[PDB]
């Protein structure tokens, strides 16, 4: 009766537009695979943080995730858009890159 | 790669939950700044709830942080940052998953 009226590049389009500093996340799991979202928290900072200083070496920023609260905020955006998703190990959350979220990062780099 | 429109929204869709509150709140009222939205997301869950209670659907800043996190990484919702005030609406991608949920509605019953 009625097509979805967005092709599937138009969609991929407007998640890559919002992807924003969720990019950080995608980077840190498709190079070190799944990960404790504590430890995500972690890396995120730390590829951050290195990519500012290859620009400026005498770099000295603030983490781009202060707080568990920006740490919630982030993943949250990714798994919203379905970016990322988790497995339970009991209170732990094991992270890692969706199909969409691999199907991203290609139409990312090569435009 | 290879994902069709539909796989995509698919995947929208079963990471939607609760947020589909600010969907139907910016398409029924229209464009309205932040602090708004999170008083008639919660007027609208309570209406739902009132009639099918008490706690609010967002009961922080928080939450409603989260939520609208959620929207906006999806590409559901956008706005427009005036000072430190943010007007939101919901995008055609926001309305391609109101359909898509009223299709579903549609076939569950």
């Amino acid at each position: 009766l009625s097509n979805i009226s967005m092709s599937s590049s138009e969609i991929i389009d407007v998640l890559c537009e919002n992807l924003n500093d969720g990019i950080w996340a995608l980077r840190v799991l498709y190079a070190e695979g799944a990960m404790n979202k504590e430890k995500l928290w972690d890396y995120i900072n730390q590829y951050h943080k290195d990519y500012q200083i290859e620009n400026e070496k005498d770099y000295e920023g603030k983490k781009i995730l202060p707080s568990r609260y920006a740490l919630d905020i982030m993943t949250a955006r990714l798994e919203g858009a379905g970016l990322i998703s988790f497995k339970a190990i009991g209170r732990v959350r094991i992270y890692d890159v969706t199909d969409l979220g691999n199907v991203l990062i290609k139409e990312l780099e090569k435009r």
